[PDB]
């Protein structure tokens, strides 16, 4: 049983906390619970880095181990770090869980010490007619964000 | 791979850091995020010097080894900075990429040690019938700058 947790950083209204489990090499679980966003869709993905020297703006891409286009959680086309959107509710709040087979809390493509940031805008999915689609779907800004830490 | 960073300063409440990027010879990415600015069009070039004694004024007109008037980035007739106009949502961010062919990252026409500047109003493209038209697109105003270091 492995564990992480992402406490979310922001300029904007953003608040909240994002926490990982994996048993075994079982899938991991993200359940996520945040708030001070706009109703309606926002991307949500693991990039690559947990650099923050520069917030949110240094955690670079989208975590893409597989060196693949980027999709949906559900495309076998898809970056690791593909989540996909998180529903947000007309107060403000979100509160997820998500089951992602990409995702390790352990291992050589471990999550750990990488960045979830949730976005302005909807997630494309690789299928809207932008020049953005197939390598980010879109999702605008990067609204908030925290490292992956290790928990205990 | 090269590698360029401009992060921006203001007297105005401007921020933002803007990435350049560029494989061996084919076009250079720009990847800005941007806040503090007015909702709509901004025009958003790259300045010929990247001298900042006098802050963005210093920085000279758009860059432009060919010399030609001002034009749209998709024109033949335009200055190599001429990069166009971002666009700021009404929470007053703009978050954009823009692709190239003439702000290299080497050589001698390298944008590297310049300066990109953000502007007040809209570019007019050279279309707007203004004096101003055909050197500036009629953007007038630098609201914020910075200068394109190296990378990592
Ligand atoms: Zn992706
Ligand atoms: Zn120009």
């Amino acid at each position: 049983m492995a564990k992480g947790v992402a406490v979310l950083s922001s300029s904007e209204g953003v608040a909240g906390t994002i926490l990982f489990t994996q048993e075994g090499d079982g899938p991991t679980t993200v359940t996520g619970n945040i708030s001070g966003l706009k109703p309606g869709l926002h991307g949500f993905h693991v990039h690559a880095l947990g650099d923050t020297t520069n917030g949110c703006m240094s955690t670079g891409p989208h975590f893409n181990p597989a060196g693949k286009e980027h999709g949906s959680p559900e495309d076998e086309t898809r970056h690791a770090g593909d989540l996909g959107n998180i529903t947000v509710g007309d107060d403000g709040t979100a509160c997820f869980t998500i089951v992602d087979k990409q995702i390790p809390l352990t291992g050589p493509h471990s999550i750990i010490g990488r960045a979830v940031v949730v976005h302005a805008d909807p997630d494309d999915l690789g299928k809207g007619g932008h020049e953005l689609s197939k390598s980010t779907g879109n999702a605008g800004g990067r609204i908030a964000c925290g490292i992956i830490g290790l928990q205990g």
